[PDB]
């Protein structure tokens, strides 16, 4: 499955009760992940609502259109697709870049969002000293080189020795990424500051950040949560990807903060 | 994404190690119901001596499901043409299930395209008619939400699902987002292939590996196998039917020592 948003063509992949009636939540994936990484959430979210996955622009199977990609672009596909499958308003819960878009549609988009779920993300992320010298090695040198550098950000160095299957399958994925979709968006997530209009989000949002998150750390996630009126902010013991390294507790906060 | 229009469908592939070098290649394929992220554990230590082929089955992952029912023919010429495409001459190989059955056809009728052959959790003959028609049949009618809930436990010991329900739940995804033609024409096609008769006449060193719990793909079945190969070895891991996964590390280990010795 996949459908022509903006000129551009987007893998996604749809759970839960086709035929009927539960609200939609839209989940919109890290930088160098694809819509595996939700894998865990999906039985836990079907439950409860029609669930939509897909893969960014430059990731997993959706094209990789020429960049640099914008915060807008990213916000578009979102909204683009929503109007492709005639969702006409859904909860959305995003991860890192995936959070930064989220921030934009509540703040932006509030007629397409019902609540929104900010996990290990920030109002900006990083700086040109991250994004600039990852668009290069990526460009130059190819994915292969930059997952070992870019992984242990991500999980724990204990988690990752322990589940060394899911490591190599999420490893699989990021090497595979393709590294010019995948440097289009490290500079969209470099221009993208969405601090000044963080304060404008009037929907019910929760912030989820991890303890061990430094490339998203829990300072940010705070700072996100107070420019937000009735931000929820919850803490996991977790690095950066927490939706697997805590996947339980992750899937609890989110599912009943959505359906308060 | 890569894909090669190969034997009449279009197959989704990947490759891994220096795509250029001079190391054998080797070609992986995969269980009914995976797609090529079943071998992600293998990946890196496979890497490390080869140039590695994985692809989505026809009816699977990302590749086409064309019009079944398909058959064993069908995923034979599906591996010869993608090595085709890829100028690939000859190549290790290591199939999981279904996959080590294809590999059982390969080493059969195409000995000058394959170099050394692992044949993982399989058999010569896989199942029977009492499994695979109602299998079609509820993948068909009913979609793979139902078949999930009674062919997963037959991939994994429950003490390791219980242990690992993230592998568990990507496993599942990648199931239940199978084409359920696609699955059910598979399932025809296992079905219909009887390698038993063929596999005595094998003339490449092989490796036989089973899970001493896979019900799916038994032990003895295994040794059978490993019996009829001139010179075939059997390894046995504490695992059931999903044993790359179960057992990776030394699974693994098993795979790379006999495919360099
Ligand atoms: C791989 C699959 O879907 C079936 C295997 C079995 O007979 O349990």
């Amino acid at each position: 499955p996949y459908a022509a948003v903006n000129g551009t063509e987007l893998h996604y992949r749809i759970d839960g009760e086709r035929h009927g009636n539960a609200p939609w939540i839209v989940l919109s994936n890290s930088l160098g992940t694809d819509l595996s990484m939700w894998a865990p959430q999906v039985a836990a979210l079907s439950k409860h609502f029609r669930v939509l996955r897909y893969d960014t622009r430059g990731h997993g199977h959706s094209e990789a259109p020429k960049g640099p990609y914008t915060i807008e672009q990213l916000t578009g596909d979102v909204l683009g697709l929503m109007d492709t499958l005639k969702i006409a308003r859904a909860n959305f819960c995003g991860l890192s870049m995936g959070g930064l878009t989220g921030v934009a549609l509540a703040a932006r988009h509030a007629d397409r969002i019902e609540r929104v779920a900010l996990c290990n993300t920030a109002a900006r992320i990083g700086s040109p000293e991250v994004w600039v010298p990852r668009a290069v090695k990526a460009r130059t040198e190819g994915m292969h080189a930059l997952a070992d550098a870019v992984l242990p950000r991500w999980f724990t160095a204990d988690y990752m020795e322990r589940e060394p299957v899911v490591l190599a399958m999420i490893r699989d994925v990021f090497v595979h990424t393709d590294k010019e979709g995948y440097a289009s968006n490290c500079e969209a997530i470099d221009a993208a500051d969405l601090r000044p209009e963080a304060p404008g989000i009037k929907v019910p949002a929760l912030v989820i950040s991890g303890t061990h998150d430094l490339a998203a750390t829990p300072a940010q996630g705070r700072e996100l949560a107070q420019a937000i009126a009735g931000a929820r902010y919850v803490e996991l013991d977790a690095s950066h990807i927490s939706n697997i390294e805590r996947a339980d507790a992750f899937t609890k906060t989110v599912v009943d903060f959505l359906t308060e």
